[PDB]
């Protein structure tokens, strides 16, 4: 009953169909956390795994880029994932509210997430639904670092141990070895990373279609574009880490500690361009909207 006798609950912070993430205070510290709160009552000895999973998942993952778990409280009915409070908002709504955003911040943005996603799979975590609703960021208070958050898809492997681990992931995020239900890994996260790069420097997709179905083709094929004019402006450089990211061969496509490399991330000030790109800031503002419906 730890949670009941020593919280305060607030407003909801989000929802989904089987959990909820509230704001929350802690009575004696007046310390604020973010509360997931899930109902326990009726689960299958499957969904009991699950559950427990992402608990163990939460627990492990330490990294400055990564939501930090304070306490996982379980009274009867409920569990109660508590992280500390972020306070940032999402990534993408902040990009939308800057009067100068250029590659070099899309690449400072993208460095973060792959340091997390790196802390993930050095831990043998496949998060398996990276996307921008994922994506928080710290106060500018604090040092607005990236945030990686909800582990509840997320699964353990051991090594580069790989399987078809079953469907998992958001549509416009999804690898190819997914869609053919082929055994996947790691990887998985690393194409979800090239088309948030992608996104971070245009402001739509790599891959869209109206029809889920068309849609699903194209991402398989790997048929995107760098459109003239606006991929014109754009390095050369910053291309070639989304080619090497957007690749249908996952064992071919490059990694998290890899990509840390590439002299588009660890060589930002002499090859990311620093001019400010506003049609990307218009265009993210139009994809922020639609993903709200
Ligand atoms: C879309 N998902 C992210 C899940 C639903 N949550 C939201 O939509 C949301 C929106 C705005 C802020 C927050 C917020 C602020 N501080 C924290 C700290 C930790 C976490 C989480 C850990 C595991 C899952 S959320 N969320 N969190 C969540």
């Amino acid at each position: 009953t730890r949670f009941t006798d020593e919280y305060q609950l607030f407003e909801e912070l989000g929802k989904g169909a089987f959990s909820v993430v509230r704001r929350c205070m802690k009575i004696p510290t007046g310390q604020e956390y973010a509360a997931k709160i899930i109902n326990t009552k009726k689960l299958s000895a499957r969904d009991h795994q699950k559950l427990e999973r992402e608990a163990r998942i939460c627990r492990l993952l330490k990294h400055p880029n990564i939501v930090r778990l304070h306490d996982s409280i379980s009274e009867e009915g409920f569990h109660y994932l508590v992280f500390d409070l972020v306070t940032g908002g999402e990534l993408f709504e902040d990009i939308v509210a800057r009067e100068y955003y250029s590659e070099a911040d899309a690449s400072h943005c993208i460095q973060q997430i792959l340091e997390s996603v790196n802390h993930c799979h050095l831990n043998g975590i496949v998060h398996r639904d990276l996307k921008p609703e994922n994506l928080l960021l710290a106060s500018k208070s604090k040092g607005a670092a990236v945030k990686l958050a909800d582990f509840g898809l997320a699964i353990e492997v051991q090594g580069d141990q790989q399987a078809w681990f079953g469907f998992a992931g958001t549509p416009g995020y999804l690898s190819p070895e997914v869609l053919r239900k082929d055994p996947y890994g790691k990887p998985v996260d690393m194409w979800a990373c090239g088309v948030i790069l992608y996104i971070l420097l245009v402001g739509y997709p790599p891959f869209w279609d109206e029809d889920q179905h068309r849609l699903y083709q194209q991402i398989k094929a790997g048929a995107y574009d760098f459109p003239s004019p606006e991929w014109d402006t754009v390095t050369p450089e910053a291309k070639d880490l989304i080619n090497k990211m957007l690749t249908i061969n996952p064992a071919k496509r490059i990694t998290a500690s890899e990509a840390l490399k590439h002299p588009w991330i660890c060589q930002r000030s002499t090859v990311a361009s620093m001019m400010h790109r506003q049609e990307t800031v218009d265009c993210l503002k139009k994809f922020n909207a639609r993903r709200k419906l």
